[PDB]
């Protein structure tokens, strides 16, 4: 099936220019650079440097180049793609990101230098399909810090390694009354949910039992490693030497977790405060956090490598949490009117799925008094508006929304 | 090139002639009914000539109306291609809740108190109108609660969103009122009373129960809907909570200007009255599934912003106190009434219900809860699963008060 | 040597005889007033003599005797300085100066829910005091009759109590605070109303009263026990009143309707009926001066100073207190129980009935009320008064500051 | 006209010229004062020198001299109980009574608490005239834990006033787990939250053995003198196990609740050491009837508290005293209590007198049972109720009038 590409491509000329091959590739959204392409970009540049044509691949060098990645690039190629015309979606991305970038209000999180120094104007957004097709516009490739956006990611590693039973005997399931907010604990002397504070204390308190903070670390950051594709995941020391010394309601949330003894026989509490300030102050970009959030929108497997990373049971429980719980005070507008899982940071993240179809990520600094990204919960609400992404949107009968599957 | 012809030797099998029972059991093996509203041309056209073995020509003048959901039915473009496979699975899960022998009938007043213990039905219906039953699906009961997301889908069909969300909150929550001095979701009592203060307001109960009941009609694609007038008068009798919540709504001012609050209590406890079965409920459910469509008749009963507000609110608040582990392990839109029902959707897929009088103490159905935990075991339905990526379960989409 | 014989010769001061105008405005001094009750055989003794004498208008020490003898008891410690406040009259001049502070004090806002309360004028205020030995004085506008409301919360409690005890009251309602986080909720854990105090709980111990009659004999029963407390008394009723408050009383309904839910009542009860009796009991009709005693009857253990009468037992008396101490006053019992530390009602209307334990009642009206629903008057009052006279529970008898101490010479 | 002491001693004589040393004495006790009372040392070293027998007219009047006020009052019967022998023995009914209340549970969150007997238990009485009696285990140490709350919130607003004290803490009752009020302040000073902040008001910008040194100089005064000291082992297993107070203190910081400048872990260690100071019944009583008595001291006549201090107080231990039970207590027992998880109630009788009883077993909302059971029984006996009135009273008695 080399043979049947060569012949859609060619447009019935004898050989195809190496330019248009790869202009046609990345018109379907993918990026010369992808993990699962390798095999054939590293074909194409050795090609390139033998090649008695100048940049024309006839029949049998495509062949050649295509071949070790046939089944990925017909795909491609076909539009089997989840959104088969990418290039008329990403221009509609482009306008809900024009269209916040207009809302200018919000306060940037100063309750430590690390977030207070941050730009007001930096807006990002990025796009990872279940696919591996990309795109991005804005301030995508500037590094910050996942804070509470971390949150859905450790419980989901927890599950996977513990499995549903074991963690939830620790932590709940269900959002807290608008008015046991402030509440550590429920009635059972269990935290709420992990996407709140104290439940992710107690998450944290569960992973990787028995070794040091260093292996904790390590072994958290592989995990993450892969679940972003081997995009930029990194660590700022700055922001965790800060947050330790001003997690004054953090520690309160510990002595009394360790009161109630809510956490696993043989736990050291004021070492697993120092792991959840460090998970806390880890770095993404944009782009790397986007591929997380597809990660979760396909199952468990990363859409850009093809590896599985979480167990279907993880990535279930995680998107269940994150609809109900993830977006602070105002995560029950934000189900009703999104309808997305979604989890917001304090750094103005959103990380955002949409199950089956992408993962998304949405930055920018400025906050609204519920803690939420200005920019990002406008683009979110435009997001639904145009496309029929919402939970309860009817796959067959949508309105006049647009369906681009069919063509701290 | 005939459309009609294609299928025509599709049924054949190469043969000279389809002897009508052999078309009408083929119909049948796809899930859907001899008597279904769209079919109703074919079956008519199959009446007078009946009037056994049908041939090329015969059987496109009795086909020819109603070709392309035939051609649906029969290319196996159905949401379920495989009907019959996934219909035995239903009868597996059935027979399981059905030794599930806990629970407790309600009995606060007698028409509740008097169902057996041991009736049990399920019925589906697909979006494309497919249907199964198993066990008590024509033994008519009260809506109760179940009846909450429907009148709903009414007001904001009628009055749209911004309009509804003024008088009634839209989030999970003792209090009757929220902060904002609303009802918390139009799935508890309280909200559930102002909804019903927001429907065909300025004309008589009795024209305003006749509004409801016509628009339940078309819900159910014109299957049983009918009324108990005798829960009707216990309801009004017994309600005491009922009341202490209409004259603290009245006294907050949460009602629309104009209203008689005793007056809504009655139309409140009258639509509490109405009558189902599980089979006329399974398409009141899949009409919510198939984007406020009726998938039986084809019509268009409810907006798209009615139904996905409506599927919002059945998923956080629509269990009563489980429903917070209900959408973590279910993940599945359902309302569940004192009667004993669960009203579940599967959002593209299929509408159920789901009776059996003895609840649970959290005043849900016993076997009913059975049911849907089970069904969620076995198939990809819940709503964060995953289509291309799934465990052990199986995907029937795909061929294998 | 005679009791009679001896109170003439310290009123005399050696005149051989006393006219009849000195002994009354000595008699006025202690407090006393002259329609007292108490008083009313040597009244009635010294009008008839008047009508009869030949030496009219002055007293022999015999035709003293006559007039006195009845009453001599009561008047031997009215005119020996053993009654409560022995210097009334510097007493009721310090009562004076802080009305008039009060009075000056102008806030607030007249309640208007309905058309009865809002027509009052904001600038009616009124203070009466009973003394425990039935010694009265009043200022500003006490002679004006305005309802009861929530002020009539503690004496139909304690009517209650009297009749049934604690034991079975308290079986349908609770005994403590309601607290901020649930001073919206109807019933507590137990599924009792918190405390008489609140409207859930007056409620419920308006059905406990006088079961098994109807409400026009349980209205008589209840206003005749009210003419006791204040001493006969002007005691009265708000027709209009109660019609307005039966017709916008949807939270009372509400609930009314929740607590029938709850099998709040006793067997029996007929809810809208009890709704009924409640409107009226709150639709009664007082004076400062006549509530002033009422509040004087529960400061003197349940026998009304100004007849002798027992009226409660000091069971239901003692009860009343501890719940106006700690539930009195809505949403500033806290604050007024630390600051001021008396037992205390307030009211809709404006009223706040105040006791002072072992000392007297007291009646403050002026119908502006403050954010909580208190009469801003009177709560300015009840501070000064407590700022000036150690008279807070926790104010000590043998030291305390800079106070100065009356029983010392010196909806 | 006759002296005083001359006037004293023909009463005490009773017709014979010469009075015994020990007919005085046993008379003296007789109205509850001891013979060690600070206020009575002149005359019992008086009595000291010249017996080194009977005295006479001149040798009397030579040792009574000068405590010579205080004697005729207790003699002619002026105290606030005249008849205190049959008061002590009312007293040792209820004690006795209380003694077969054998039920509830030793503390034994800390191995300090959970050494004690359960089968201890006193009461010790302290009048505010200094009349003293004792009944059972009343010189036994134990830790006042959350007894000294009222005693260092006293202090508190003694030295600094009630405006700026309650600026930091409320003045009300919540049945509530949380920390802050709606104003985020803890809610009254008798709580845990409310205690740490009363703690990082007192003696500010000096160290903790200062600050210790300073409360423990004032709790002296308050016992006039009597056994006050302190349990270091307590203090060490009360903080390596008070994860709660630490939640809490971290919590009063992150909400900027303590004064600028705390040291918040400082403080929690000052009131670690404040819970575990020691007492006994006797020296306790002392302390209660100190607050009894409105500020003074009635063994030494000293001024220890102002009279805002001691009346905030009492207001304080009315409605938030007893825990769960508080509005419990306010309406049956209607006294200004306050208790301890070492089974220590202390009780104020305003006017009258204070009182310590202690038993280590505990009910399920944390008091004494024999001490509360005591507390019931006392004021259905005499009349020592806030709503009780003075003139009437059915069938109670008037001990007043002469028959963590
Ligand atoms: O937040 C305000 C008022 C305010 C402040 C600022 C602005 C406005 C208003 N006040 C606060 N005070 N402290 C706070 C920290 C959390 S409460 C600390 C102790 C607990 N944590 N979880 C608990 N769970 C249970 O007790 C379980 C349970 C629930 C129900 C039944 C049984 C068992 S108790 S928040
Ligand atoms: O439910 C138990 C305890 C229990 C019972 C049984 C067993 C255990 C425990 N007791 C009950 N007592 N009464 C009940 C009826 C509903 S409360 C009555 C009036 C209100 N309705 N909604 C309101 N909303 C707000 O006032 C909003 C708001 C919230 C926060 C701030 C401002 C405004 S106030 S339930």
């Amino acid at each position: 099936l080399e043979d049947l590409l060569f012949y859609t491509i060619a447009e019935g000329q004898e050989k195809i220019p190496v330019h248009k091959f790869i202009t046609a590739l990345k018109s379907t959204g993918l990026r010369t650079s992808d993990p699962r392409l390798k095999e054939c970009m590293d074909m194409l540049r050795l090609t390139l440097q033998t090649t008695s044509d100048g940049v024309m691949l006839d029949k049998d060098l495509f062949k050649k180049c295509v071949q070790s990645n046939i089944v990925l690039l017909t795909q491609a190629f076909r539009r089997k793609f989840v959104i088969p015309d990418f290039m008329s979606f990403t221009s509609h991305i482009d306008e809900l990101y024009e269209s916040a970038k207009k809302q200018s209000g919000g306060k940037v999180a100063d309750y430590i230098p690390q977030l207070a120094k941050f730009s007001p104007d930096l807006w990002g957004v990025s796009v990872c399909t279940v696919d591996g097709q990309r795109h991005s516009t804005g301030d995508t490739k500037v590094p910050f810090c996942l804070q509470s956006c971390v949150k859905p990611l450790k419980y989901a590693i927890a599950v996977n390694d513990l499995g549903t039973e074991y963690v939830h005997r620790y932590v709940g399931k269900e959002p807290s009354g608008l008015r046991f907010n402030k509440l550590f604990l429920n009635e059972d002397d269990k935290p709420h949910n992990p996407m709140v504070n104290a439940g992710a204390i107690v998450v944290t308190s569960l992973i990787k039992q028995g070794v040091n903070n260093a292996e904790k670390f390590d072994y958290v950051m592989q995990f993450l490693n892969k679940m972003a594709g081997n995009e930029y995941v990194g660590f700022s020391n700055a922001t965790f030497q800060s947050e330790r010394e001003s997690g004054d309601r953090n520690f309160a949330i510990g002595y009394y977790l360790k009161e109630k003894k809510c956490f696993p026989e043989g736990t050291d509490m004021v070492g697993i405060l120092d792991f959840y300030f460090q998970l806390c102050s880890i770095e993404v970009t944009c782009e790397s956090a986007s591929v997380m959030a597809a990660t979760l929108a396909n199952g468990g497997f990363c859409p850009i490598t093809g590896e599985r990373v979480l167990s279907p049971e993880a990535v279930r429980n995680t998107l269940s949490l994150m609809h109900s719980c993830g977006m602070y005070d105002f995560s029950g507008q934000f189900a009703f009117h999104v309808g997305l899982p979604a989890k917001s940071g304090v750094a103005g993240g959103i990380l955002l799925v949409v199950p089956n179809v992408m993962g998304m990520m949405c930055w920018s600094p400025p906050l609204d008094k519920m803690g939420n990204s200005v920019k990002g919960i406008h683009f979110c609400h435009d997001l639904v508006s145009l496309c029929n992404f919402h939970n309860y949107d009817n796959l067959r009968h949508f309105a006049k929304k647009l369906d681009p599957r069919r063509e701290e």
